[PDB]
C-alpha cells in the first residue's frame, strides 16, 4: 500500500550505529525490509560479543532469517550506514536479498561486484543521507570529512 | 598433527551436516595443535544464511577465546570457503586456511583474490588439497 523512502529506513540504521559508537565499535547500522516492514536490525557488536561476523549488516541478515525462517531472504532490501565489507557482501549474496542502500563508501561491496562467487545479482543504492553516515564514521576515526 | 590428522576431523564434522540434509562441509579451528572451534554446515536448518562450517568454527572460536580476533590460528574446511566465509577469516585475523577441494563452479583465484590480496592489512595463508577426494566424495554423494 505504501512504501517510505530511502533516507527513513537510512535514519532508522543512524540510529543503530550510535548504539554500536556507544559501546565504542565501529559505529555502523542496518535494517533489513521486506514490504515496508523491518525483518531486521543489526548494530557492530564483534568486540563485546567476541564473534568477527557481528556485524550490523550480518546482524540483521541473521534476525531476517529467524523471522522468515528462511535462510532465503527474497527481495528483501538491506540498509546499512557504511559500505559493507566482502564478508557482508558474501552474505548477501547467500541471502539473495534484491537490494542493498548504503549510505558512504568505504575489502569492500564494489570490490567483489563480478567475483566468481556471485550467482545472484543485489541491486545496489548508494549516497542515502551520506552526510550523516560519513560524520558518524569520521568523528569515530578522528578524520576530517575529507576520508 | 598433521594437516591430514585434523582434515580428518573435519570429514567427521562434515557428516554430521550430510546428516543433517545439508551441504556436507565441516570445518575445525585449530590453534597450537588444540581444537578451539569446531563447526558444519547448517545454514537451512538453522535459517541463518551465515551458518556455512567455517563461520560456525570461527564463532565458537571466537567465544572459546573471548577474543573475535583468533591470531595465528588454522582454519581447516573439507571445501573451499565462500566469499563470505574468507571475509570472515580475514576480520577474525587468523593464520591459515587449509581446504580439502576446491569449487568446480566458482573458482578462477578465486579465494587468493580475497585472502592474499596484496592491498590488504591481513593476509591469510592457504593450504589446499589435503584429502581433496575424500572431501570431495561427501560432496559428490549428496549431489544427485
Ligand atoms: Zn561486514
Ligand atoms: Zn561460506
Amino acid at each position: 500500500e505504501v512504501e517510505f523512502s530511502h533516507e527513513y529506513w537510512m535514519r532508522h540504521a543512524l540510529t543503530l550505529a550510535k548504539r554500536a559508537r556507544d559501546e565504542r565499535e565501529v559505529p555502523v547500522g542496518a535494517v533489513l525490509v521486506l514490504n515496508n516492514r523491518v525483518i531486521g536490525e543489526g548494530w557492530n557488536r564483534a568486540k563485546g560479543l567476541h564473534d568477527p561476523t557481528a556485524h550490523a549488516e550480518i546482524m540483521a541478515l541473521r534476525q531476517g532469517g529467524l523471522v522468515m525462517q528462511n535462510y532465503r531472504l527474497i527481495d528483501a532490501t538491506l540498509y546499512s550506514t557504511f559500505e559493507p565489507c566482502v564478508m557482508c557482501a558474501g552474505a548477501m549474496i547467500h541471502s539473495r536479498i534484491g537490494r542493498v542502500v548504503f549510505g558512504v563508501r568505504n575489502g569492500s561491496l564494489m570490490d567483489v561486484l563480478h567475483h566468481p562467487g556471485m550467482n545472484h545479482r543485489v541491486e545496489i543504492t548508494e549516497g542515502i543521507l551520506a552526510d550523516e553516515c560519513a560524520a558518524l564514521l569520521c568523528r569515530f576515526f578522528r578524520m576530517p570529512r575529507r576520508v
